[PDB]
């Protein structure tokens, strides 16, 4: 696997508002022998895996809006229902790069 992207991020998930589930290093990973196997891995000094999921060709991974470029909507399927996780990074150019790195990984696959 190659690292296409890497940053400290906070993962927020909806609770019946949005609440933090941990802070970790978020990596975008592609298999060296298979450009169609791309995943995100987010790992907190417990090394707790907060997120380990495939990038889906059919989903758009984009900021909440123009005003929050550092909060990326991460749609994911759990039990056949669509949910949106939120990936919070510190800076707004970091969100722009994550989006660009995912879109580029999706066109390559």
């Amino acid at each position: 696997e190659e690292v296409l992207f890497c940053e400290k991020a906070k993962l927020l998930i909806f609770d019946s508002g949005y609440t933090s589930r941990g802070v970790g290093e978020l990596k975008l990973l592609r298999k060296k022998d298979d450009k169609g196997k791309v995943r995100v891995l987010c790992r907190s000094g417990m090394g707790h895996v907060l997120l380990n999921t495939s990038v889906v060709k059919s989903f758009k991974y984009q900021p909440i809006d123009a005003d929050n470029e550092n909060l990326i909507k991460w749609p994911i399927i759990t039990d056949g229902k669509l949910e949106t996780f939120i990936i919070k990074v510190k800076q707004k150019a970091d969100g722009r790069r994550l989006v660009g790195a995912v879109a580029d990984a999706q066109q390559a696959m």
